[PDB]
């Protein structure tokens, strides 16, 4: 069942949706997020980092690309990605999104080095523009607009 | 993604709320993702699919009878039960909505399944006015059909 609820929130520290999270069958992780007030049609970056904390206004705080394995950035980068990487969310003209993504290279087990529960916490991020699966260590998204930290 | 088959929801006045998507589960059956809106904030609501992709308004009577190909009885506490079909009551927020994904264990999309419920006839999904008890037949007095969505072909 999914479970771990996670409060979405947007620069100002609005409000803007939730994630929510399943130890996938099969296998790694699933991510359920839907959320609001996102650029209509837009073609959204979106990565898993490795501090579970949210600072307004600019989510620097942390981190950090969740990067357990120390390679770079990007599904088409042969050096690359980070166990973080999700793929680009598709906004609705809506302005929201409404997904089950999965997270194959993630976990919630303890003693797990994948385990994004872990001392820390990590942080779903949501950035500004399209993400290019390449350019490290960003892939080229932008600003961070959106946050949650995953803790527990 | 992997959740497709995308069923657009309508309620008896015909007006779009909310949608279903289908993922088949690793495993096992399938998952079954619901959003919706306009339903009554706080309630338990039957839910259930039905045999036959069918939503005419405003009744839904004609997707006919809950899915049941192994030809049991109605409900998850009937030890008669119970029917392929039959699926968790939806728990509705304050706002009037429900965003969830639960899983149909005795359900498929493969022609060779006689769990199937892309057949020929197709299904749809129905929520109800009221709770299902898991018990009474033919549908848990779960009422009046109010919101339909149909998987066709
Ligand atoms: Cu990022
Ligand atoms: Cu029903
Ligand atoms: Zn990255
Ligand atoms: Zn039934
Ligand atoms: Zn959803
Ligand atoms: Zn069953
Ligand atoms: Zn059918």
């Amino acid at each position: 069942a999914f479970g771990h609820h996670v409060q979405l929130v947007n620069r100002e520290g609005k409000a803007v949706g939730f994630i929510e999270i399943k130890e996938s069958d099969d296998e790694g992780l699933d991510i359920h997020i839907s959320a609001n007030s996102l650029r209509p049609g837009a073609s959204l970056g979106f990565h898993i980092h490795e501090k579970g904390s949210c600072v307004r206004p600019d989510f620097e705080s942390a981190g950090g690309h969740f990067n357990p394995l120390n390679k770079e950035h990007g599904f088409n980068n042969p050096m690359g990605h980070h166990a973080g990487d999700l793929p680009n969310l598709e906004v609705g003209a809506d302005g929201k999104v409404d997904v089950i993504m999965n997270a194959p290279d993630t976990s919630l087990k303890k003693g797990s080095k994948l385990n994004i529960l872990d001392e820390d916490g990590s942080a779903f991020i949501i950035h500004e523009q399209a993400d290019d699966y390449l350019t490290n260590p960003s892939g080229n998204s932008g600003a961070r607009i959106v946050c949650g930290a995953l803790l527990g």
